[PDB]
């Protein structure tokens, strides 16, 4: 064990912005370093187009055309394809697209003629584009990562990278096949929902049913590969076909590679279809006749030193994965429980989490990310008690009473914790029928109806509505538990030892406590300044990704949080000696080494998958183990198709009660945003100079009394829109049917104009109430 | 059909007859959540618990009462029009179809009383809708 | 009737399958959404029985299951319903080839038995 | 010419007043739950030993949904 | 954006005929997702019928 790559699962997310390093984002490699960043630009600007264009205007060109202007005194198809080339824009940008738009150039200085009819070709390409958000991956030095590669003169890395797409290939996802398999409980997932048949596992049957024989399926496959050394930095395209070798060719990625030996790897353009136009994408999750550039596969990579000394990472222990996924609108909302928590419960015993310790800053981040959903939901902002108690402690400096482990604050954790859905899914619960083959565990709370009604009168609720209000594995069984989401068992664990006072924080925490922002910088700064570079990366890959529920999910889902599907998963350290902030962990992906060559590249089940399967696949001499040893799109199979079917169903499921409005993803696919019209109305203090301001006119703005002014602004801050209203999918015109079905055709087209929320200033709030940074939702439909 | 007519631009939307058939409305649950000032004496105050009610500032609690009173409510969402449940299709259609029965179920736009609403900028008069959805 | 190669060579795999009506949950409650009916008919008059229940069990229909009549002789004939099915809904539209929430129709099926009695005891 | 038989169905004699009338297996049903019915001591022995109702309520709901 | 439309095509013999070939029959929306569920007025839709004016010069070999 000589050389690893970091991170273990790399993920990268689709965008129709470009493949370079300028225009795109990159994937974190620390976890909350920016979520106050008012800086960011997370789709292409005015700006960016502009600078890239005078970097293309150097340093010939300017010359060489003052030369063809006295050359000249149109062009010629030989003069414009010597201007064309000089600027390096061929690979953004169609060569014939470039030299049509100066074919048709009046001409009779003329640079500025030439620069507006580039830039103009730019900006209708990748005006407002969603970056890509790239993941570099890292080679460290073992002993045990320390120290990153670095290379010598002589020395060379090569990097390999093969990656597939399954999904057309692949089951219906109905509900997670894990909610039927017998376990002792995990820290993800209590036993009690298979034991006491809570949300049972449905079988699926296969998508595009109509391709018989496995020979034949493989066509449904889409699979590439390339690789790239740190003796190239030329960009390769991981380009396959759809039905595999009429014929769609599909960007699956790009992959480039540093004279450092650093790989970048870009995902795809977001471009999804059918092989017929008339195959609409209607349902969720499965849909015949699509694809989607969605993949994930194998990344590898051989260190070769100046003497010879070659060395191979190949093996599980130091090979890596990568994923690719649907864009993150909000990346700057964490989901309340994230991926790598997941990668954390996974290795940890149900029946053993009451001898689990916890720290305050294990605890931490479940109000944190619950507070900042305020952004991005409702429900969160208006609806919540625990955010509106966090509000009011804020309000008087008094948030680091939580921090306080003593008697004398106990009512006030257990009052915040009592809140909270426990994932055991044992309370506010009626045991129907006990002892039949009827036995059922019903709720008493509020259920989330079947959209088949029956009109016969709802059972009245007995108990309030357990936080958080978002839906669940089980939404498909009215009255089940299950149908609402629980933080998972050992991070429900360490929220019930804070209530209990079971739990030890620092004097130099509690001193940083007075607000939740306040602590939530601090903590920033301690994942910015800890050591542990490689175990920071393999994190910030995952805790952006959603951890629950996973009716799929957005990114990846259930397989995930079992510890069956790593090779590798311990405990390593704290993130700082004194402050755990739920620790950093080791973990790899299970890998089958002959990646795309594995005689079950192309292994299924036959005609349904169900949840005896994976019963089966416990046993690793099983014919169904294999189930686990992830080939090249094994990760991303599981997930709907297209991508955008899934995420226009990703929002609100409206329950009878108005009030509160479950949601589903919201911090990554938001529900009820803040737009930029309405920034453009709170952002402005009464003696901003500028002659209009908050949309009034200078004049009636300052006319005004300034309470008046403070009390238009947050009405103005409190202004949220339906995500699914930033852009048109299919509700706008005279009589506009609108719609779920609607929404789920028009975003195949319409993801890459659906606002992005960014974190922006509000330089002045006065007494307005609105806080200094706030996150906006841009887009073109929502400006103004 | 008599509700928004959605244009490209999100802002303004524009509306048919809204002083008949309304199309945002400020329902009963955001009027419980504003209508009460923080000197009131009860287990519950605008729907918090009366420690947190009276522990934060004067200037919290009105803008949380301002807040809550900005929340406008789409008002076919104010009985199921074929929007409730887990993938419910919704739509313009299904609002046409289930208004012949829950037209009866509508909110229905009510003025009501804010005591004192002190220095949180909502009028003494405030004009509410009541439905059963709503309500809470 | 069923070869075993359809089970062990799986065939045709049985699938899983969820509740109808699936909003009314507790099987106390879920007692509504069956009908049923009794009656009684006997050789020494013939008059016609109906087999009448309601739906949603005790708004709310009359269903009629079947009517009963005995004859002189002894024979029970049994008269299925008149085919009337309906929803609780007139919006509800049963598009479905199997499962339609908020329906009912007037199908039924149960247990015949009888009593006879001699004349001398 | 196929022969003539005679059978008679499994009846809970109790009928409408059967403590299994309103049985089910909870929020679906499946194979396993049929495999557990084969042993007549088991708590899914019912599902073989008809109430009134059994026979039909497989059936299309409504009946004409089917017939179409 | 922007469809190529094969409206038709023609050719003349050496004994001064003219042949005319219509298109290939494609039609086509601008989205894939504008479905045609009408039965002559669907927008977004273009199909390559044509119809146009057919003329011709004659040249004599004195002129
Ligand atoms: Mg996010």
């Amino acid at each position: 064990c000589q050389y690893k790559i970091y991170p273990p699962l790399g993920i990268a997310r689709v965008g129709n912005g470009p493949a370079i390093k300028p225009l795109s984002l990159s994937t974190p490699e620390v976890p909350w370093a920016h979520l106050y960043d008012t800086n960011v630009q997370y789709l292409v600007t005015q700006q960016e187009l502009e600078q890239l264009l005078e970097e293309a205007f150097g340093g010939n060109v300017i010359n060489e055309i003052s030369q063809i202007k006295t050359k000249l005194d149109k062009f010629k198809q030989e003069e414009i394809e010597t201007i064309t080339g000089l600027l390096g824009l061929s690979h953004l940008v169609p060569q014939q697209q470039l030299s049509r738009s100066l074919d048709n150039l009046e001409l009779k200085d003329i640079v500025q003629q030439i620069k507006g009819a580039l830039l103009k070709v730019l900006s209708d390409h990748y005006l407002h584009a969603v970056k890509k958000q790239a993941q570099n991956f890292y080679i460290y030095k073992c002993d045990n990562p320390v120290e990153k590669l670095k290379l010598t003169d002589g020395d060379k890395v090569t990097w390999r990278v093969e990656v597939a797409n399954k999904k057309s290939f692949w089951y219906d996802y109905n509900n997670a096949l894990d909610l039927s398999l017998h376990t002792q409980g995990s820290g993800n997932l209590s036993k009690n929902v298979s034991k006491h048949r809570l949300a049972p596992a449905m079988t699926a049957k296969r998508r595009n049913p109509n391709v018989i024989t496995n020979s034949l399926r493989k066509q449904l496959v889409i699979s590439s590969q390339g690789s790239v050394s740190s003796d190239n930095n030329t960009q390769v395209p991981l380009r396959g076909k759809f039905p595999a070798n009429e014929r769609h060719n599909v960007l699956q990625g790009s992959i480039e590679c540093d004279n450092e030996g650093v790989l970048r790897f870009y995902a795809g353009n977001g471009i999804s279809q059918a092989l017929s136009p008339s195959s609409l994408n209607t349902d969720f999750a499965d849909n015949s006749n699509w694809f989607d550039d969605i993949c994930d596969g194998r990344v590898t990579a051989v260190v070769e030193l100046k003497n010879g000394d070659t060395f191979e990472i190949q093996d599980e222990q130091s090979s890596a994965w990568v994923a690719t996924t649907p864009p993150d609108y909000a990346p700057q909302i964490e989901p309340i429980v994230t991926m790598y928590d997941m990668v954390s419960g996974a290795a940890l015993k149900e029946q053993d989490l009451d001898n689990l310790t916890t720290q305050f800053s294990d605890v931490f981040p479940i109000l944190y990310r619950l507070y900042r959903m305020q952004w991005v939901n409702q429900a969160d902002f208006t609806d919540n008690a625990v955010n509106t108690q966090i509000r009011e402690l804020n309000s008087e400096l008094g948030f680091a009473q939580l921090l306080d482990n003593s008697a004398s604050a106990k009512s006030l954790r257990e009052g915040i914790f009592n809140q909270f859905r426990n994932p055991l899914f044992d309370q506010d619960i009626d045991v129907d029928d006990p002892g039949q083959s009827s036995n059922e565990w019903v709720s008493n709370s509020r259920i989330i109806p079947s959209k088949d009604e029956t009109n016969i009168a709802a059972k009245p609720a007995t108990s309030s509505l357990k936080l958080p209000f978002y839906p669940n594995d089980g939404i498909d069984y009215p009255g089940s538990p299950v149908q609402w989401f629980a933080i998972p068992p050992f991070m429900y664990q360490h929220l019930q030892n804070w209530a209990a006072g079971d739990f030890s924080v620092t004097q130099v925490e509690k001193e940083s406590a007075n607000t939740i922002e306040e602590l939530g910088l601090f903590y920033s700064e301690q994942f910015k300044n800890s050591p542990n570079s490689a175990l920071l990366c393999a994190r910030g890959a995952l805790d952006a990704l959603y951890g629950g529920g996973f009716h799929p999910g957005v990114e990846l889902t259930w397989p995930m949080r079992h510890n069956l599907i790593y090779s590798q998963n311990d405990y390593v350290s704290s993130v700082t000696p004194e402050i755990n902030l739920l620790g950093l962990r080791e973990f790899r992906l299970k890998q089958d080494l002959q990646g795309l060559n594995s005689p079950n590249m192309y292994q299924d089940f036959g005609h349904v998958i169900a949840v005896d399967n994976v019963t089966a696949s416990i046993d690793p001499n099983s014919d169904a183990a294999w189930l686990w040893r992830s080939t090249p799109g094994d990760l991303t199979k599981w997930m709907g198709i297209p991508w955008q079917s899934e995420a226009a169903s990703c929002q609100a499921v409206y329950t009878p009660e108005d009030f509160p409005i479950p949601s589903w993803w919201a911090a990554n696919l938001p529900v009820h945003v803040l737009p930029l019209a309405r920034y453009n109305k709170f952002k402005d203090s009464q003696s901003a100079d500028l002659p209009e301001i908050n949309g009034m006119t200078h004049s009636i703005a300052q006319g005004m009394s300034e309470e008046t002014f403070e009390h238009l602004r947050l009405e103005q801050f409190s202004q949220r829109l339906d995500w699914l209203h930033t852009a048109d999918l299919g509700f706008v015109g005279y009589h506009a049917e609108g719609g779920y079905t609607n929404g789920l055709i028009q975003m195949v087209s319409q993801w890459k104009n659906m606002a992005m929320v960014m974190a922006r200033p509000v330089e002045n709030p006065g007494s307005s109430g609105i806080p200094n940074v706030v996150y906006v939702a841009y887009s073109q439909a929502d400006k103004d």
